[PDB]
C-alpha cells in the first residue's frame, strides 16, 4: 500500500557526472518530498573547443506517494 | 486527436503480485481520471527472515487527457 | 535433429497472472500438439472502476513440429 | 546547471505519423512552456475495415524547468 | 478467457511507411478476422539510385482468437 | 563502503509464480546470509495435460558482503 | 506491395550451430514457399555427459506471402 | 564473402520522416558507393512554435566495400 | 520444488564457437554437477594477423542444486 | 580455452562513481586471483537530505579461473 | 591516453559463420592497422534451395588510434 | 535538411571516467571539426593490483557533416 512514483528529470553540469546528478537532485529537492532513490539511464553531453561542454545525466527519481 | 499520458508509478505489497499492482492503481485512481491501461515494466522485491517482504512492482499507468 | 516452433499468443483473465496463463495455454491445447514450454514476454492489464480489469499477458508458448 | 524534465505522451491521429506525434506537442504546448526536443519510444496503433484506424506514436518530450 | 495471437508481418512499399503498414494490413485482412491492434518493431528499406527504393515496417498484428 | 553480491537463481513450483520465487528465496536462505532484495529476470515454464506443469522465475538475488 | 511473414522456429543438432540452422531450414522448406532470410534470435543448449549434447538455435525465418 | 560497412548517420528535415531519411541517404549518395540498405534507430525531433520544428532520423546505412 | 543456479563463464578458443562453448562447459564439469542447460549472451573475439586469434563466448550455465 | 568467470557485484560509496567501483573491486581482489576487466551495468543510488546518500554501482567483474 | 575507434562491419560467407566473421577481419586488415577485438551484434542469412545461401555476420571492430 | 554523422570512440584513462571521456573528444576534436554532442554507451576497464587500473568509456559523437 506504498505507492512510489517515478519521474525523468535530465541534471546538466559543466564540472562533472556528480554535479549533473547533485543538480536534478537539488531541483527535485525544492517541490517534492520523501525522495528516495534514483537510477541512472542515459549519460549524454555536448561537445565545445574545450571538450565537454554540459554533462548531461537523465535519470529517474523514486518519491513515496503521500497517501489519499 | 486523443492524447494519453503515462506515468511511472511503484506498487508494493506484503500478499503478492496481484495486490502490488492493484495498490498502485487504487492510489491512481484517487487523483487520475480516465485511467485505461497499465503495463508492468520490473518485478522486484525485498526480503526479510520469512522470505518476501515486500513485493515491488514497476508499472506505467495510460490515462486519456481532458481537454483544456 | 527435432524442431520447435514459437507462437506468441496473449491470455487475458480477470483473476490473476496465473490465471491468464493457464487461460493462453487451455486454447492451445485444443488444436496443438507436443506442446513442451512457455516464455512470459510482457504483462500489461486494462484499468476500470475496481482496479485491474483484466490482466493480459503474452507469452511465446514453445511445441515440437510433427515431421 | 540548467534542469529539464522528461514526460511520456502518447498521441494519435487517423491520418499518420507525423500528425500523430503533432497532436501531442500541441496539446504539450498548451499548459507547458520551454518544450525542447522528443524521443519516439513505440509506433502502435488500432485496426478497422479500411486497415489502419488510428496511428499511436509514445514520445518523451523534453522541457526545461523554470526557476524557483 | 479471449485468446489473442500475435503474427509478425513485414510490410513494404515504395510510397512511405504508412504505405507499408497499411499493405501488411491489408494482406492480414484477407485472411484473418478479428485483427485488433499492431505494433511496430523495425523500420528498414532498401536504398536505390533515387534514395529509398523501398521501405519496410516489420510489425505485430494482434487478433482474437475464435473458439 | 558495503559492497553487495548478486546470484541469478531460478526457482520452481507447480503452484504459481509466488510460491517459485519463495522457493528460491528459501533455498538461498539455508546458506546465504544478509539476503537484501531480489529481481525478477524471466518468467517460464512448462506445459503438461492441465496447462502449467511448473512455473520458473529466474531472479538476481541480491546480499550484503560480509567483511 | 509484397508483404513477408516471419515465424520463429527453433533448430536442434547434437553436430553444431550451422547444422542446427540447417535442421530448421530444412523443415521450414517442407511446407513454406518463398523462403528469402532468416536472422539468429538465441543460441541456447542442453548438457549432457559429453558437454553440449545439443545445439539450439532460435531463428526468424522470413518468407514472401502469395496472393490469393 | 564480400563485406559490407554500416555507417551511422542523421538525417534532418522540417517536412516529415520520410524526408529527413532521403536527405540522409541524398548526401551519402554524394560520396559513398553500393549503398543497399537502411535501418532506422531511433526517431526524434526539436520542438517549436507551431509544434514539430524539425525531424531527426538517426539511421545506419549498409553499403558494400569495394577490394 | 527444484532451484537451479546459472553461472556466467567465458569460453575462449583459437578453433572455433563451438570449441569456446565446449571449453566453458568441460571446466564446469570438473567442480560442478547436474549442468542442465546454457544460454550464450555474447560473441567477441581478439584480432591477429590471422584474423580471429581468439573466439569468446560469454555464456550462462544452468544446473540443480542438490539437498 | 582458457575459461573466465564473471561475478555481479555492487559497489557502494558516499563520495562519487568511482569511488564506488574502487570499492567493489578492492573487495574482489581480497579473495579473487587474476581479476581481468569490469563492466557497468547500473547507476543507481539513494536520496538523503544533502542530494545522493550514497551511490550504487552494478558492475560485473570478469577473472581467468586456475586450473585444477 | 589511449583512444580506439569501433567501425560495424558485416562479413558474409557460404561456408559458416566463423567463415563469415573472418572475411569481414581479412578485409578490415588491408586498411586498418592495430586491430585489437570483434564483437558479434546479429547473426542472419539468406536461404536458397538448399538451405542456407549466405551467412551474414554483424561485428563491431575495435581498433587502436594512431597519433 | 543538415546531416549529423555519429561516430563511435572508446576513450581511456587512469584516472577516472571524466577522463575518459574528455580523451575521446580531445582525439575528435583534432581532425573533426562541428562536433556537436556525444552517448555514453558502455563503462567497462581493466583491473590491476590498485583496483582499477583502465577506465574505459565507449560513446558516440555526433557531428554536422559539411554541405559538401
Ligand atoms: C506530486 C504528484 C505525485 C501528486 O500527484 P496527485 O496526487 O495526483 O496530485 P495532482 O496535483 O497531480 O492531481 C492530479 C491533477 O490532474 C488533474 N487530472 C486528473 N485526471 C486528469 C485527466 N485525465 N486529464 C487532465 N487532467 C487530469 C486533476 O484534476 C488534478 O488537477 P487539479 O489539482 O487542478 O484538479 C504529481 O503531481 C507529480 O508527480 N508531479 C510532478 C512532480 C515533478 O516532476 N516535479 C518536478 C520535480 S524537479
Ligand atoms: C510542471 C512541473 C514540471 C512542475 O513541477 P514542480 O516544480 O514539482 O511543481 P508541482 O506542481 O508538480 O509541485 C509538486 C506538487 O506535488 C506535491 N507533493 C510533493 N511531494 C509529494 C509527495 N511525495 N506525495 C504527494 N504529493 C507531493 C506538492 O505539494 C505540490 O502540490 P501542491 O502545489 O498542491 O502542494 C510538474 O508539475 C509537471 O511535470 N507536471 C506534468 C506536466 C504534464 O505532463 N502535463 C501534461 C502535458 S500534455
Ligand atoms: C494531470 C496532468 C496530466 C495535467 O497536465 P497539465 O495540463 O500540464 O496541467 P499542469 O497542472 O501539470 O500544468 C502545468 C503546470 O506546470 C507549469 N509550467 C509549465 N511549464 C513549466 C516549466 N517549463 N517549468 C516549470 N513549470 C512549468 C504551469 O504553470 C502549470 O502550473 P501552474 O498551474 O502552477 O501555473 C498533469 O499535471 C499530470 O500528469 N500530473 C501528474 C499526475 C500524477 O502522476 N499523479 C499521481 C497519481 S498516483
Ligand atoms: C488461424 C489460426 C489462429 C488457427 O489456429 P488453430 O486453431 O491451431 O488452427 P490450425 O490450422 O493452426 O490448427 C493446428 C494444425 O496444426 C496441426 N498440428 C498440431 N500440432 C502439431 C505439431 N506439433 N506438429 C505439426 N502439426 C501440428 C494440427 O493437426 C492442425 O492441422 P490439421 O487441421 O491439418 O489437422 C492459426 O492457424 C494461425 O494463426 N494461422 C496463421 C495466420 C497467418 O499468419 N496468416 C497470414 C496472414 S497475412
Ligand atoms: C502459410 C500462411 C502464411 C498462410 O496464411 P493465410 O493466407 O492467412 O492462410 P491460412 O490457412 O492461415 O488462413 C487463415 C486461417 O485461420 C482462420 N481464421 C482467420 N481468423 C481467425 C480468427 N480470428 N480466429 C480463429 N481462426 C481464424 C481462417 O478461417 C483460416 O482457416 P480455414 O482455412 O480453416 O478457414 C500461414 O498459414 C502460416 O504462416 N502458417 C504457419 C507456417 C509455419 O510456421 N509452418 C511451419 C514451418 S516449420
Ligand atoms: C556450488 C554452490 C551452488 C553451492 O552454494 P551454497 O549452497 O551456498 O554453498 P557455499 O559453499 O557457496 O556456501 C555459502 C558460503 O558463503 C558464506 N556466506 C554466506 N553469507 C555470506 C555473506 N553474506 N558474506 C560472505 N560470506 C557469506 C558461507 O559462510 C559459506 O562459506 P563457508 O563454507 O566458508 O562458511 C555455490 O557455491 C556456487 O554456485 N559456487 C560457484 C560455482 C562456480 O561458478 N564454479 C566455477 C565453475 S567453472
Ligand atoms: C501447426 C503448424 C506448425 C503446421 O505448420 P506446417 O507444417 O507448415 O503446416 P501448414 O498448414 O502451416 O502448411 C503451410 C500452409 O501455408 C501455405 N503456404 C506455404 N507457403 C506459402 C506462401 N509463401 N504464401 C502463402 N501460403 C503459403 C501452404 O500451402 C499450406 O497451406 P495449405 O495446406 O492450405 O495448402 C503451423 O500451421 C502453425 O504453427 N499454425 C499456427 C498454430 C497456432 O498458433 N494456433 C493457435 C493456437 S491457440
Ligand atoms: C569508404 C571506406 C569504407 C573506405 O575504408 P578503407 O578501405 O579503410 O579506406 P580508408 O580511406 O578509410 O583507409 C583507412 C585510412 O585510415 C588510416 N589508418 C589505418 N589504421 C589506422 C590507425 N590505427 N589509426 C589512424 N589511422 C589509421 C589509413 O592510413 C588510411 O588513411 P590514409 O589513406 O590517409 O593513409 C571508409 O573510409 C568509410 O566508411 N568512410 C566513411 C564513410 C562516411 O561515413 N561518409 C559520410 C557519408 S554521408
Ligand atoms: C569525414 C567524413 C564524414 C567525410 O565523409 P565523406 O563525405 O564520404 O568523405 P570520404 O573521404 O569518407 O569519402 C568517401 C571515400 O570512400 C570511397 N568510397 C566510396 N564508396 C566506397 C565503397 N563502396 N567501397 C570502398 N570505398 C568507397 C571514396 O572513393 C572516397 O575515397 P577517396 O577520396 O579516396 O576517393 C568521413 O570520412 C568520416 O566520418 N571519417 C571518419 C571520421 C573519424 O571517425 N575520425 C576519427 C576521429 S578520432
Ligand atoms: C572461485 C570459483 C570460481 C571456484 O569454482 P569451483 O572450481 O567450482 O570451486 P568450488 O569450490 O565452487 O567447487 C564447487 C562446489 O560446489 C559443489 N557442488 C557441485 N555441484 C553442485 C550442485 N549441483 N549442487 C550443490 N553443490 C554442488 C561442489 O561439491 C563444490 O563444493 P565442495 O568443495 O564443498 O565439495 C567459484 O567458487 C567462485 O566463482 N566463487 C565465488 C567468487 C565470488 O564471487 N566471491 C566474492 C568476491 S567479492
Ligand atoms: C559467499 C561468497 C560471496 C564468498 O566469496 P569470497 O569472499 O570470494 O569467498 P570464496 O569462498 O568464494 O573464496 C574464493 C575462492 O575461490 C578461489 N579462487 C580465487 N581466485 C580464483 C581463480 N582465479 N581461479 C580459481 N579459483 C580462485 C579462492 O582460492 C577461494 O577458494 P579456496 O577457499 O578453496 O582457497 C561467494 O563464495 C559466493 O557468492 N558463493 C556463491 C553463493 C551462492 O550462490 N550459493 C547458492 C545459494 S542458493
Ligand atoms: C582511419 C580513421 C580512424 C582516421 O580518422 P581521422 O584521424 O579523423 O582521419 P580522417 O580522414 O577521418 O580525417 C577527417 C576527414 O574528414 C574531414 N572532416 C572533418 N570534419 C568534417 C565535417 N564536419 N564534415 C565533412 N568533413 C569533415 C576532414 O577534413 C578530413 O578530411 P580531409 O583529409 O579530406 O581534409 C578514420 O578515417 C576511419 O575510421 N575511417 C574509416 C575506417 C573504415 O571503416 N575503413 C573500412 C575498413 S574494412
Ligand atoms: C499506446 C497505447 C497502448 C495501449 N496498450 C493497451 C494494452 O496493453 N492493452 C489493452 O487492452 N489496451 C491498450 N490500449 C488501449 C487503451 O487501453 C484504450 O482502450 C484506448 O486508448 C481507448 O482509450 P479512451 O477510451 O480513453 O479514449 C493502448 C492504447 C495506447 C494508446
Ligand atoms: C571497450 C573495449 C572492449 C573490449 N572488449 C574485449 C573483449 O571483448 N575481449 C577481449 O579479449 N578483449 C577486449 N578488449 C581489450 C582490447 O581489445 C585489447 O586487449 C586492449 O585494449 C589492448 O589494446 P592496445 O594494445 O591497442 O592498447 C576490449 C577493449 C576495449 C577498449
Ligand atoms: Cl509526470
Ligand atoms: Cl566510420
Amino acid at each position: 500500500g506504498k505507492v512510489y512514483k517515478k519521474v525523468e528529470l535530465v541534471g546538466t553540469s559543466e564540472e562533472g557526472l556528480e554535479a549533473a546528478i547533485q543538480a536534478a537532485l537539488a531541483r527535485a529537492r525544492k517541490t517534492l518530498r520523501h525522495l528516495d532513490w534514483f537510477e541512472v539511464k542515459e549519460i549524454a553531453g555536448t561537445i565545445g573547443e574545450a571538450g565537454v561542454k554540459e554533462y548531461q545525466v537523465v535519470l529517474e527519481v523514486g518519491f513515496r506517494l503521500e497517501e489519499t
